[PDB]
């Protein structure tokens, strides 16, 4: 059984645009949406499709790309930062449920080496 995928939206939660959040989704979201290896992370986990049943018994903050993009289309969030830490959830999420080594590691590896190349200097 899946849970609940993250929030896109939230009413509570107040919204802004930056421009180092237009830049997360117009560079950095939409350039790693097309790298290679990013495909299992554009939707969340789906632990019944993939037979892992006990994804959601380990990870209890999932995150993933689909989610951020939509969060961001909507101006879900206050400010880079706060994106940027779903970023790194998301890639966190990946080392925990896996191992050194595995195939999908070395993918979250690639995309994170990339994520932190295109953040290493952001509009202001
Ligand atoms: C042990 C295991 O299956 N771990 C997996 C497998 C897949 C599905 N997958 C595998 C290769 N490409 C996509 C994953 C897909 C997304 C995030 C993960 O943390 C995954 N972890």
């Amino acid at each position: 059984m899946n849970p609940p995928p993250p929030e896109t939206s939230n009413p509570n939660k107040p919204k802004r645009q930056t421009n180092q959040l237009q830049y997360l989704l117009r560079v950095v979201l939409k350039t790693l949406w097309k790298h290679q290896f990013a495909w299992p992370f554009q939707q969340p986990v789906d632990a019944v499709k993939l037979n892992l049943p006990d994804y959601y018994k380990i990870i209890k903050t999932p995150m993933d790309m689909g989610t951020i993009k939509k969060r961001l289309e909507n101006n879900y969030y206050w400010n880079a930062q706060e994106c940027i830490q779903d970023f790194n959830t998301m890639f966190t999420n990946c080392y925990i449920y896996n191992k050194p080594g595995d195939d999908i590691v070395l993918m979250a590896e690639a995309l994170e080496k990339l994520f932190l190349q295109k953040i290493n200097e952001l509009p202001t």
